[PDB]
């Protein structure tokens, strides 16, 4: 029929940094801004691809806070529009943190993922 082979995925970065500073939390999360996109763009990206049935991700934008708390939660997300339903949402998450399932040490503890919308076309 109009069938949703597909699910939308959500992925976040979320990271707790010092601000011993007392300063605005935007602005100390900022300083992690570039890393965050390099992180998605060279390593979280190309980990995911292979579940997506057409290529394509928003553009990684931070959640903005009002608080300048002696420690800072921060937090990043971005979205992959489409892919296969093939893929649940922990096999999508273990995908973060290991490129092996014998694989020793886990990486990325700061990004976890979720499905954002459970219904949307493949196009393919
Ligand atoms: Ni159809
Ligand atoms: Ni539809
Ligand atoms: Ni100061």
């Amino acid at each position: 029929g109009h069938m949703h082979d597909c699910h939308q995925v959500t992925v976040s970065r979320d990271v707790t940094l010092q601000n011993k500073e007392r300063h605005d939390c935007n602005q100390v999360c900022a300083s992690i801004d570039k890393e965050t996109e390099n992180k998605l763009n060279t390593d979280i990206i190309p980990r995911l691809t292979r579940y997506m049935s057409v290529k394509g991700n928003s553009i990684i934008a931070r959640v903005q806070q009002s608080n300048s708390d002696p420690k800072c939660s921060c937090t990043w997300r971005a979205i992959i529009w489409r892919v296969y339903k093939a893929y649940d949402e922990n096999s999508l998450n273990v995908a973060l943190h290991v490129s092996h399932p014998n694989q020793q040490i886990g990486e990325n503890p700061d990004w976890s993922l979720v499905i954002s919308n459970p219904n949307v076309h493949c196009l393919k």
